């Protein structure tokens, strides 16, 4: 099996991390963890048993806990999975996640072609 360090999953996924970020407005709403009383939305954690957001993403490739590329791709996808879940179909943040969604699946096929 193949071995990924750490500094090798940085190099090569930040950049699509960095992709999502570089989203305005889209990003705005997935830059930092979920707060439910502060957003007004205490249900939340009722809907939502496993948050996940750019930041948390961000510090797990800074501190190396990924071992294999589908791993992060698996907390993007979580990230965007709950924004579907939670949100309306006809409100921002769910309108805001599919546009997301479409630039990661762009950005991360060449980079997992790279990577194999
Ligand atoms: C990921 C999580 N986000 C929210 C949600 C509802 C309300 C506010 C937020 C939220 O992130 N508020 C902080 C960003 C404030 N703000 C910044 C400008 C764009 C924008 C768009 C939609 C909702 C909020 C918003 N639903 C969610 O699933």
């Amino acid at each position: 099996k193949k071995i990924f360090k750490p500094e090798e999953l940085r190099q090569a996924l930040m950049p699509t991390l960095e992709a999502l970020y570089r989203q305005d407005p889209e990003s705005l709403p997935f830059r930092q963890p979920v707060d439910p009383q502060l957003l007004g939305i205490p249900d939340y954690f009722d809907i939502v048993k496993n948050p996940m957001d750019l930041s948390t993403i961000k510090r797990k490739l800074d501190t190396g806990q990924y071992q294999e590329p589908w791993q992060y791709v698996d907390d993007v996808w979580l990230m965007f999975n709950n924004a579907w879940l939670y949100n309306r179909k006809t409100s921002r943040v769910y309108k805001f996640c599919s546009k997301l969604a479409e630039v990661f699946e762009q950005e991360i096929d060449p980079v997992m072609q790279s990577l194999g």
